[PDB]
């Protein structure tokens, strides 16, 4: 199955084999079959990989970084083979690659990567991720609902997660939080660049920051050559992570901040229409787009739109993935939270700074 829009050329890549108790065989042949399958699907990865490195996993994370530094720094892409299904090692590799050295990776368990039976299917899944990491689009929704068709609608998803669990029901409003946000940047809806930020005073910090954060997303859209200095005429916004008791807070305290961002960026008198949707299923909280455009067919036009999303709930799922990966990135913070329920607000903020994705990967789907 050919990808809809091929990513950028992947010219210089290699593998990192992390040794387990039994030695692997046939690794270079598997790497060869891997690149062949990706090409067969229309992903322009160089068939030739640079010779890979094999090493056993060191005792500490600092030792690991020192050992992989040159490999990760000198390639655009590394296929990392784990000795077993091990999310502790995965998470360490992601800190090295996503944060410290800034290189795209796929982590594959060696038994799965190397196994001949079922290999084409596994390589297909991995290849879909690679195509996205490097800027492509996988699936083409060819007959979209009018609203997506025109190439004039931006879709947004965000979630807000609380690193401390106090285990006493819902986190209060002041609890420190981390935001993960994604949005589309073009008509194709393949690419969904992410933003992560920290709210050291919880909702108070969200209120101070969301307008300026959202403004950058509009600016990202406008500066994308594809859109030709255009700003979307519609903005569909999905908020995950709230209970029905918190719907009002989203409408009254968060949405106005998005509106203000639009006021700062748009030509005078040229504001976009906005629809806000939450998920506890999904409930439309504010709608300026669908009733306007579709009268009676409103309900059904959005359910088709969100079904098209499945085919090609992405905004909420992608935003969730962004939050989950942020939790891995901000290791200093989570280590600190194991010792006290509260860390200093200045510490919360600067551990956010320390765990930010490397500029090599800044607008990329590193989280996918």
């Amino acid at each position: 199955v050919k990808v809809a829009r091929p990513c950028r050329k992947i010219e210089k890549w290699t593998y990192l084999e992390l040794k387990g108790s039994k030695a692997n065989e046939g690794v270079p042949q598997a790497m060869t079959a891997f690149a062949e399958f990706l090409n067969r699907t229309g992903i322009p990865i160089n068939p030739r990989f640079s010779p890979g490195m094999s090493m056993s996993v060191p005792g500490s994370e600092k030792e690991f970084f020192a050992k992989v530094k040159e490999l990760m720094s000198s390639h655009q892409f590394v296929v990392v083979l784990l000795p077993r299904k091990d999310v502790a090692i995965y998470n360490m590799v992601k800190r090295a690659a996503d944060i410290t050295f800034g290189v795209h990776t796929v982590c594959c368990v060696a038994e799965k990567f190397l196994s001949t039976k079922g290999q084409l299917g596994y390589f297909a899944n991995v290849g879909l991720k690679v195509n996205l990491k490097f800027g492509g689009t996988n699936h083409n929704i060819k007959t979209p609902i009018p609203l997506l068709a025109k190439g004039k609608t931006m879709v947004v998803g965000y979630d807000v997660t609380h690193p401390t669990n106090l285990a006493a029901g819902q986190s209060p409003a002041s609890a420190p939080s981390i935001v993960g946000l994604v949005s589309t940047i073009d008509q194709h809806l393949g690419q969904w660049p992410a933003m992560v930020w920290n709210n050291p005073h919880g909702q108070e910090s969200m209120t101070e920051q969301f307008t300026d954060k959202f403004k950058t997303r509009l600016e990202l859209w406008r500066s994308n050559p594809a859109n030709n200095r255009s700003l979307p005429e519609n903005i569909l916004i999905f908020r995950d992570g709230v209970s029905e008791g918190q719907f009002q807070m989203v409408i009254k305290d968060e949405l106005p901040l998005v509106r203000a961002a639009c006021k700062l960026v748009y030509p005078a008198g040229k504001l976009p229409r906005i629809t806000l949707i939450v998920s506890v299923h999904y409930t439309v909280l504010v709608d300026e787009i669908f009733r306007a455009d579709y009268g009676n067919k409103a309900a059904d036009t959005l359910e088709q739109l969100t079904h098209d999303m499945c085919y090609l709930c992405p905004p909420a799922y992608y935003a969730d993935l962004v939050c989950d990966r942020a939790r891995i990135h901000q290791k200093e913070l989570f280590d600190a939270l194991d010792e006290n329920d509260s860390v200093k607000t200045d510490d919360f903020a600067r551990w956010g700074n320390s765990g930010a994705v490397h500029p090599n990967l800044r607008n990329s789907m590193y989280y996918i």
